[PDB]
């Protein structure tokens, strides 16, 4: 499992949740503040 230990450090994030790199994708586009749209 990929939930917690194991998560295989990349060098940019550990935990590395699934759904809260959609989250974190997600935010990660909306990281600038008004170029989403």
């Amino acid at each position: 499992k990929y939930y917690g230990n194991g998560v295989h450090c990349t060098k940019s994030g550990c935990s590395v949740n699934w759904g809260e790199a959609f989250s974190a994708g997600v935010h990660r586009l909306a990281n600038g503040g008004n170029g989403f749209w």
